[PDB]
């Protein structure tokens, strides 16, 4: 190690000692500190306009739903359904009959479709259709039962009257029947352009009424589906772009400091991976099979990598945010999902300056020499938890709600180990003390053996490694 | 402890260096690791089979509750009753309409039984009736009342109608009324056959609609209950057990490896008993008295019975499960404990490969060396639980809900002390502040001084005792 | 220390140690084990006897709300009022009617009073009294007004018909009411004299129905309220106590069992005060001043005067139940608090039999040398937590609910810390983001910093003096 | 250090001390335990007549709802709307209609104001007013639209009949409508006299019921406000302040005793600062450097600078508090923050008395060395805190209720790591798992890796530093 000290300790420095090192001014890291407020205000005040049209979307169907679905009260959405044959045809007739009487009634100003899609022939905005199978002859006591999926799309085709027909004639078929679906469009203008000061978005939403019939359990649900296809609407006018522009050439700057921090903080990558090669021979080996892999481990910083790893994100984020001008995506979910994991990412980035202090370097540290034994021990517990699940999904299946599938299982389970909803599942076994008093007897010894095993003996060792590990990193 | 070296440290070993002890090949613990694939799936496409099915009878009553209790909105199942006379009179008959009126009015396409039961006539499906005592006078103001059980049970016959009676002339005679219940059944068609792709099952429920007065307390109940009686329905046609013997001969798969594996793990107990008779003398008695039946205990693998068990379980369990083609046993709660206390225990055996490691090894230890010390102290606070579950349940026990049997205090005491409805039953008791303001200044110091105890000073041990074995296994 | 060696330590004695001290035969302590049965079995077949009364108590209020009150569905207990001046008439009315017309619309065959108490003159069973002022003049925009209170209770009388008047003719002087009830009483025959096998109670309720007008704020609530006194029934029959003295006469060996442990326990407390005087001097004094009244209170064991305690309470106790054969009481408090809270002190005396073990004495000495460090630090914290207790009461008192008086505010608080009903409380304060944005911003500086100090900084405490005192007892 | 000795060891000294120091009698301390009693009590009695006005306020609106507000139920107080064309008209009318029946069909004997404000002309009681734009054509498919917000305020009058018009003719034009307001106002007399046994307060309601369209989404919210403007009311009567000056003259002690107590702890702080001067030169500088602006903050004591705080806010809360006789004041939050915020900074310092014992010194002092090294880590902690704010406020915003605004998700999540309302947030997300499948496998890995970082490796830390600190001061 004689003439490589100064190199390859050089690599080894802190900002903090680095302007004493030799002079550099250390702006490389300065520009890192840009992105926390840049791409934050990128991010809030892409949530502010999101967040509006948001209660535009899911409000329109609540007054929609207080028009087209007969007897619909508040709040109980999924056990809402039709059980004799009567109220079926109450609620489809219900719902034709205010579309065709909708400016009458109705505030809000919609106006029809006049559409030209696919389950609308031409002129036709309405379309209610059944659906059955093609030959099917299913009665009980005479068993002879035939069952060929062919499905036929029956519809029924209804345009809006222009100023002030048949499907009042309308069987149904029961036996048979699969679901009855219901389609049609209503344009609208939004009119909240007051606090965005210029011309607003103009909508187009796509109804679906549906009385879904899978199950032929002698229950019929009824539901209602929005989405607002956005686009904009036609004008001749002017000066909307005298502030809104001052948005759209905001981005650039996250397109500009995210890459030339991409461009900055690789450089070192390609600086760290070109001093390995001289510490592999280094004396034409002298030591040689010290060198094994995870003494290497330590040359590529690892926040450096993080940080390369939310700007391939940020302008991958920031550059599908574009499409809301005039692309005809409505992919709301792939442009959100890379900017909020960035920003998540970004500001955990923040942890480095914090580790330059004496002080802050021995809590973080900590967690650094602890994180191994932690992740040992949860891979421990894993295997015990997974035993409960599948344990608990069949015996306590069928009786009760919360236990249905395995994803509510891994939610109800976990949710009680933290303590909470704790008693109303224990008050939800003893519906069956009379029903079937075996199930309740293992009910019982099902979740006290396992809520006093988590917290008792379990969560007593994640307190206990941490302070087994404070111990070590400060004698 | 010459010549016993050798064979007495074969048995102390580990599969890591079994493979370099003599050259052993270890398929003789893969096989266990063959169980973890074919009993899980033994047990996934158990669930997933019998999940479906309930659902298909837990929605089938919820459809014969709106057809056949007069007022029945949804949510209140325990809270429906009937007060009056006349709410009764008209509750009979809007139940017995409905069945009289069922392809009418109802979807889902049900027929009827013609039964030959019990409590039917032949011919007859739908019987009403009473009961109530032989010779009984009771009467307020003049006391001279005869008490005798002896109950007749008068049942009204009526029948379907075939193509498009006296009941109606009905007394019901209330001061001396038992109950009223009404019984019918009705066959059907599950249509779910596609996911299948074969021939589906065929049901035949049996309702009992109960106007239940035990309590003559001028409050009556209404229930409803099903028992969805399952079999096969007639068919002359074939082609469904292309793919359905793939699962009817996958059982015997987990006969196989199950048993297989039943009888190696047990020739390792053959094994380690009979290595005990040489160590009991071993030298003609030298140290004679230190042999203690305990340290006779670390002989006998504690992992193998547990494998052992768990198997005496799984092909009991399997066996069980054949009964769904073709056996009449409704028995879906002893075949179904069986299967997954197995999976619950097989996969915790997985720990034991996890203690081959030098690093698991340490956190798996610390719970054996502390498992004592809990379960000693775990006596000491039962008892005193057990003294609150006393005291809290005559005391409270009349003026609130929660506190009424033991069954609801042990819960509603111990979801209690882990932070979870507590408020709810602080607010409970301030509906006593006016009425009884002495049991109102029990219930505050009985729970503030239950909840800061279990928290503060017993919690805290819990956390003490595995904290103070952590430093005794590493040091 | 010469002469007095051998009777002070056999004070100092164990009786796993007694056994072989002198021979002494320990049947001094096995009486002490029969009291853990005999009282429990005391206190059980005592609560299972007085549980299936108060469920007949409470489920014909509930039946008589749905017969005497106009448009009471379930649930709304508290919030059911009436508005109007015409919801007050109807409401009275109807309540009147129904009590004409008892036994034609109810069932469960109540019967009338024909009293001859206070609020009834001779004959009468219902009587509607209003209550108003004397002489009061109010009036808005002339305000001219008097106020003397002097209240007549103007009662109208009416008795119950015979065989197959006035009071439509009412006013009611909105302007100075008060509060206008409803008296009346009803005998009944409770029949669940099956599992009891022999002659049941006979009871009889008293209702009042209120319409209570303090506040005078445009709304009226309405109540209702029972006492079921209870008493025998005329009968000149006979075999009823075939097997009921044998509960009657099983009292009497708790008052024998207790009673001679009372006996014996303090024959002790009379040897150890005895033995206290001979200490005193002891050698005319030799170290005279270390006696200093704190080394004298190891001689009284507190074992002894717990087992005191409850031998006082206990026979105190029972000699209250056998008030429920003849006597007039219906005090089921004070001889509930007494039963429940020596069950309560007796089973915590178990703790002392796990003390004579070796390893059970470490677990329950910990908590002795750490009773002191808790309940010093627990003082600490009690006067913070009244700090936030008197300031969240008056800011946070007028716009919410839950803060409203300090029984709640101590509960809504004391509650929040073990983590419970923690989000509902923020979310009921953001119905103030816009009324009031100072008190809301307070809100969040309030709550914040309070939970995020009691688990932070104090319950961390809690663990660590019971951790601080586990190492001390074992090193 | 010389001659300083007996000086600056008199400034650290103790009450206990200081009597037998040099006999100073201390009643300078004592006066500071007269504020304990004063201010409380100045607190309590405050709270009282403030609390009993404030359920006279919120029960003559729930009143006032079940009056103004067509259908009406309980509870539904957010989500109370109108759909319609048809339910808008009907819900103004009877608003207007009960406005005009009050005296016949209302108990409780309101009057009206024959007011004379601003949104009234003479004589008018009730004003309904709409809100339309100036010029607005909006169409959609002929999108010609104009907006400028120019809104015109047109009025309809009405007065209340004197003894036993034109509103009913009434047009809205909806499409163009912003909202519609109706403003009244009503004056009573409260009625609670007695237990004040003097001249009650005479108030004045202020009723709006606002009609809001803002979101133009086919929708309108139906509301109620009050604002009880109290005066007293016109009486020639006397008698009143027998006892009521009795409160009128008691905050003068609290005016007293705050204040001189404000100037008895202040001359300690002249002095604490007056003996800063002679240890800065102290030799004619010998250590000279050694002084460090954080050697010199062990001067001014910190309890003396909290008691001078609440007396700054004592007095000027009380003498905000002097305005409820005749200032027209309504600011019932600034006089009560301020109140608050003293009491629960005055029993704070009562911790202070608990340190100058030996025991109790121990448990504080582990605090202050503590309080350091957790405010050190609560900032490592806040910064990843506000990574998951800003990354589930946009992925989990669009979708959900609780998530929507960045002062909820700061709220859900931060109770959501102490354990409460964790599994009602899993089961909201289990709405989604057809509707958009990424969000709804980003929302369970969003949650469990965050809910499985606070408690299992963040919240072991503060039981770790605790416990590290408190093995520091014992040794
Ligand atoms: C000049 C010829 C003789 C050299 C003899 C002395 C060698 C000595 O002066 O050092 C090498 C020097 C420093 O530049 P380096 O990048 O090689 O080394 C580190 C830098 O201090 C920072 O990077 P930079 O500011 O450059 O972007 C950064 O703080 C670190 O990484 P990090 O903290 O993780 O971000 C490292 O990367 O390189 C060249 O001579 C630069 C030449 C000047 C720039 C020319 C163009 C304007
Ligand atoms: C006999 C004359 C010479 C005495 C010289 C030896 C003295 C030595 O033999 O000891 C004193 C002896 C023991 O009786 P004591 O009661 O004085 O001393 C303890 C007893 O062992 C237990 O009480 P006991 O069984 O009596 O109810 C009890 O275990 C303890 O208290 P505790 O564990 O808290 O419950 C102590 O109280 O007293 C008398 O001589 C008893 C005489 C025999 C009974 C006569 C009537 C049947
Ligand atoms: C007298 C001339 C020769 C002096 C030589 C000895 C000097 C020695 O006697 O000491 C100085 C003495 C004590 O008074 P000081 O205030 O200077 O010093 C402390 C006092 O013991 C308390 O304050 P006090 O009771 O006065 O309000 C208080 O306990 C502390 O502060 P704290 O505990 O935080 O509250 C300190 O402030 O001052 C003057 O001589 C007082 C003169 C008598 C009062 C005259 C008017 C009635």
């Amino acid at each position: 190690e004689e003439d490589l000290r100064r190199r390859l300790k050089y690599f080894f420095m802190s900002p903090c000692d680095k302007f004493r090192a030799k002079g550099r001014k250390p702006c490389k890291l300065m520009l890192q500190v840009v992105k926390i407020l840049v791409v934050t205000v990128q991010l809030i005040l892409f949530g502010l306009s999101n967040q509006l049209a948001v209660t535009f979307r899911e409000e329109n169907t609540i007054a929609f739903r207080h028009l087209f679905l007969l007897g619909y009260s508040d709040g109980a959405d999924d056990t809402f359904a039709a059980y004799t044959r009567e109220q079926l045809y109450q609620a489809i007739f219900h719902a034709v009959d205010q579309y065709l009487a909708l400016p009458d009634v109705s505030l809000g100003r919609y106006a029809y479709v006049r559409g030209g899609g696919d389950p609308w022939t031409n002129g036709s905005g309405l379309a209610l259709c059944q659906r059955y199978y093609h030959r099917g002859h299913v009665d009980p006591a005479n068993d002879t039962f035939d069952i060929d999926p062919m499905v036929v799309t029956d519809c029924i085709q209804v345009d809006p009257p222009e100023r002030p027909s048949s499907y009042k004639n309308l069987t149904l078929k029961f036996h048979k029947l699969v679901n009855v679906t219901i389609h049609f469009r209503l344009k609208t203008i939004n009119l909240q352009s007051l606090i965005n000061n210029e011309i607003p978005d103009c909508y187009t939403f796509s109804v679906l009424i549906t009385f879904d019939n899978k199950a032929h359990s002698g229950r019929i649900p009824i539901s209602l589906e929005t989405q607002a296809h956005i686009q904009e609407c036609k004008h001749p006018s002017v000066f909307q772009h005298g502030d809104n522009s001052f948005r759209l050439l905001f981005d650039v700057v996250v397109i500009l400091t995210c890459s030339l921090s991409f461009l900055l903080c690789a450089r070192s990558l390609l600086r760290g991976f070109l001093l390995q090669n001289e510490f592999v021979g280094f004396m034409w080996r002298q030591r040689g099979r010290v060198i094994s892999l995870w003494e290497r481990l330590e040359f590529v910083n690892g926040w450096y990598i993080l940080l390369v790893t939310s700007d391939v994100l940020t302008i991958s984020g920031t550059i599908m945010k574009i499409g809301i001008e005039a692309k005809n995506l409505a992919s709301y979910d792939v442009c959100s999902i890379l900017l909020g994991t960035s920003t998540l990412l970004v500001w955990v980035g923040v942890i480095r300056y914090l580790t330059f202090f004496h002080n802050y370097n021995i809590l973080i540290a900590t967690l650094r020499v602890a994180l191994p034994s932690v992740m040992r021990f949860c891979c421990c517990v894993a295997v015990i938890y997974l035993g409960y699940c599948f344990c608990g999904w069949i015996v306590l299946g069928p009786y009760h709600v919360k236990f249905r599938s395995l994803s509510m299982v891994s939610e109800c389970l976990f949710s009680l180990i933290n303590g909470d909803d704790m008693f109303v599942t224990f008050a939800a076994m003893q519906a069956q003390q009379g029903r079937s008093s075996l199930v309740w007897l293992f009910s019982q010894l099902y979740l006290y053996s396992f809520i006093s095993l988590f917290i008792y003996m379990v969560l007593s060792l994640f307190i206990a490694l941490i302070t087994g590990a404070y111990d070590t990193i400060k004698h």
